[PDB]
């Protein structure tokens, strides 16, 4: 698996297009630690806080389940201490200090990562 950091900040829904539109990739599926650190390596140099990974929720109510956007299976996630559950948004964003995930409003432009 190749990823590309994208520092344009874009919205989420901004960056899963570019990824497929000029990369023909997609956002960032994250199935394991060794994927969350070499990334965490490649944002370090970001002065951006946050990138935004493929991850989504999707779902209503009770059904609430975290999807990637590319259609993989979600069997891995590195979540901040007191993340998720922060209704802070729909989206996820990875902080560029330690790999752990946030919860973000999709309505944020951040840096981004695509996968191909």
């Amino acid at each position: 698996c190749r990823y590309l950091l994208v520092r344009s900040l874009q919205t989420f829904s901004q960056a899963w297009f570019t990824c497929r539109r000029c990369y023909r990739g997609n956002l960032v599926s994250i199935h394991n630690f060794n994927i969350n650190y070499r990334i965490q390596c490649s944002v370090s140099a970001l002065n951006q806080g946050q990138v935004w990974i493929g991850g989504r929720i999707t779902g209503s109510g009770r059904c609430r389940r975290f999807q990637w956007v590319d259609g993989s299976r979600w069997n891995f996630a590195y979540w901040a201490a007191h993340q998720p559950w922060s209704r802070g948004g729909h989206c996820v964003a990875l902080c560029t200090r330690g790999g752990h995930w946030r919860r973000a409003h999709c309505l944020r432009r951040l840096p981004f990562i695509c996968s191909y």
